[PDB]
């Protein structure tokens, strides 16, 4: 069974998404970055972003993740600490879901592996 289908599929990707989001709008450390972000494409593309990560879909279709943070980075001073804020925000919002410890795990370790990390930190 793949991740996406532990967590419960697409309705359980739709509300973490949503949730998330939810969390983030009120972390201090990173709303700002979202201040002119369309809320409803963001919430359709991280959906379909983590159904592909989770292994849900074979592709992501969408912006890999370096161009997609590029202008944060660049403009807005994106850093380690955001970075560790948005895993942080997503472990906690599954968490609260219910979802249970080790397929929370799976999923910090998919949110904070290097490959993704680099890119979305244009290191
Ligand atoms: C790290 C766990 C991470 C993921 C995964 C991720 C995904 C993601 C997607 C799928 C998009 C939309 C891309 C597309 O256009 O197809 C996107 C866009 C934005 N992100 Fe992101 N992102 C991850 C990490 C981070 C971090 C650490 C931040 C900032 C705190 C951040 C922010 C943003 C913002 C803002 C956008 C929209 C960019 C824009 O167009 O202005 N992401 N992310
Ligand atoms: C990016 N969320």
């Amino acid at each position: 069974s793949t991740l996406y289908e532990k967590l419960g599929g697409t309705t359980a990707v739709d509300l973490a998404v949503d949730k998330f989001y939810e969390r983030v709008l009120q972390d201090d450390r990173i709303k700002h970055f979202f201040a002119d972000v369309d809320m409803a494409k963001q919430r359709a593309h991280q959906k379909a972003f983590l159904t592909y990560a989770f292994g849900g879909t074979d592709k992501y279709d969408g912006r890999y993740m370096r161009e997609a943070h590029k202008e944060l980075v660049e403009n807005h001073g994106l850093n380690g600490e955001h970075f560790d804020a948005v895993a942080e925000d997503l472990l906690a919002t599954l968490k609260e879901m219910g979802v249970p410890e080790d397929l929370i795990a799976e999923v910090a370790a998919v949110a904070g592996a290097p490959a993704h990390k680099r890119d979305v930190l244009n290191q």
